[PDB]
């Protein structure tokens, strides 16, 4: 009865929790978990398990929200570049004047400006915007399923 | 040499590898391991440890962009109403025009219109900007540290 969802939620901030310990937090056993998760995974409901690694501890100070205007011909060109830009750990492609907005991790203001300066050496990037972030209220969490 | 570097990265992208896994990839005991892992988890540079969950999976098949302007004074309570909807998984105070920035996900175009239209309610946000997202090339794909 909705145990797959309570299963999630149980994971949600306890990724490395032991089947022994969900088994007793959700009154179930080991190999009912160890099913349940299986088949989650199977049907990519769960893509994997990660850290949530503090990039300000190990000194990438800056996170920046980047906003590009580029015409669709060359979305293709300004996506590969992103993607190889490891230090961009989002990227959307959206309506509206800015149809690109990724967000990066920089070590300082320094290293925010150099990364920007190449990707503007793309000459179809007709205008650009960067926000700099003052305070990570909430950042990528994860919300807890319906029971 | 770069141990809790080449451990994190270890860690992304296989978040529940067994201590012996670790040990064995990174050719160390798991006594190195466990107290590494401790004291990384201790100085904060891991955080926790969570399932990367498909939502679009889940029915939550749009996500959106949303920048606010509100004046400084009212930071505090917008960030805090925001963080509230569990639906807002990225929350940013930044510099510019916009000082917000949030991304939410939602289960189709009438939810994050009707849940938008709430938002705007509230007296303090004077501008407001909602980008819908047309492809999300990349979301959160924390990179692997220098080693």
């Amino acid at each position: 009865e909705n145990l797959d969802a309570k299963l999630i939620n149980a994971l949600l901030g306890d990724g490395r929790a032991s089947l022994r310990s969900l088994a007793e937090e959700l009154d179930v056993s080991v190999t009912t978990v160890s099913n349940h998760l299986r088949d989650l995974e199977d049907e990519g409901v769960i893509e994997g398990y990660t850290p949530r690694v503090n990039y300000d501890a190990l000194g990438y100070d800056v996170t920046a929200v980047i906003q590009l205007k580029v015409e669709g011909s060359a979305l293709p060109e300004i996506t590969e570049r992103l993607r190889a830009e490891k230090q961009m750990i989002s990227v959307y492609e959206v309506t509206g004047d800015y149809d690109i907005i990724a967000i990066g991790k920089f070590r300082d203001t320094d290293g925010m400006n150099t990364q920007i300066k190449k990707l503007l050496t793309d000459t179809d990037i007709r205008e650009s915007n960067t926000s700099v972030v003052l305070n990570a209220v909430t950042e990528n969490e994860q919300f807890a399923l319906d029971v």
